């Protein structure tokens, strides 16, 4: 019945300081204060008997200005033991849709639809239709091109991957983007497995079109559980995240959802929020400290 509060900053402006993390602590009249990694991570247990909305507010009004992330939730089963994660924009730095959409010079075009969709203004699937329509007659070259040059991993990405492999979770990148990308990406970062779209070419080049059915927000919710049920476990489980409106689904059923970076009607929809960490946050939501870690 017991409550935890995390604090969190980005290691590359580590700014949770010992004295502010005491100060936070006292704010809620903490039982006390564990680091999980020095100046960016610490647990501050709840007394018991605070809702957890008071905590958050407290937290946050206390931290006011600092860029350090607040999340609440039970002690117990905070530890999951699936990851399903987002792959553009969360776990690599583009959107691999706008960066195929530069060598048909329509980046700037296909990049504001992109934006429309994951603020859900737009639904998925037209909006992917609409984009890949837009690559018709591209080589496939372009697509070793495009990853080789342009796609970076977010920092933490591989540490959380690895880290919770290592300790036996079950690992997948589920993306509404291409498989051409995922299993590259997938196998770079360390993930058990990848699912995404899949464009369809003529043998030679990209025909614009995309295989049916598209993959979309609900085909992420049902990923999720078709992985819980053969690996023998309930989304319950898993910690989801994403960045954009198609991630709202598995983000709402699995037992953790993290909104990461996200959209502003996105974050605007999630209970759990992180706007300055980088991915080894959700390691520090899970309760890891950083001698866990696979470094
Ligand atoms: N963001 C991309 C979908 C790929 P993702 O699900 O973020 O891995 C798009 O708007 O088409
Ligand atoms: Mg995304």
């Amino acid at each position: 019945v017991s409550l935890v509060a995390t604090l969190i900053a980005n290691p590359a402006k580590a700014a949770l300081a010992p004295s502010l993390g005491i100060k936070a602590s006292a704010a809620v009249n903490a039982t006390g204060l564990y680091w999980l990694a020095d100046d960016i991570a610490c647990d501050i247990p709840l007394p018991l008997g605070m809702e957890a909305s008071e905590a958050d507010a407290s937290l946050r009004a206390t931290l006011d200005g600092a860029p350090i992330d607040v999340v609440v939730q039970e002690q117990e089963r905070r530890r999951k033991k699936i990851l399903i994660a987002d792959m553009d924009s969360t776990m690599i730095g583009q959107e691999c849709i706008d960066e195929l959409a530069e060598e048909a010079g329509l980046r700037d075009h296909v990049a504001a639809i992109t934006a429309r969709a994951m603020n859900g203004e737009i639904a998925f699937e037209p909006a992917l239709r609409e984009r890949v329509a837009l690559l018709k007659g591209l080589p496939l070259s372009v697509i070793d091109k495009v990853i080789s040059t342009r796609i970076t991993l977010t920092p933490g990405g591989p540490q959380l991957v690895r880290t919770m492999r290592k300790h036996g979770a079950y690992t997948a990148l589920v993306s509404g983007g291409f498989t051409s990308f995922t299993r590259r990406i997938a196998e770079m970062i360390g993930f058990n497995e990848e699912r995404a779209n899949r464009l369809i070419d003529d043998g030679t080049r990209l025909t614009g079109t995309v295989a049916e059915p598209i993959l979309g927000r609900e085909a992420k919710v049902e990923k999720l559980v078709e992985i819980a049920e053969r690996v023998g476990l309930t989304p319950e489980d898993a910690i989801a995240v994403g960045d954009g409106a198609n991630d709202l689904g598995m983000i709402q059923l699995a037992g953790t959802g993290v909104a990461l970076h996200a959209k502003p009607a996105v974050a605007a929809q999630a209970k759990m929020r992180i706007d300055h960490g980088d991915l080894t946050a959700l390691l520090y939501i899970q309760g890891y400290r950083k001698a866990d870690f696979v470094q």
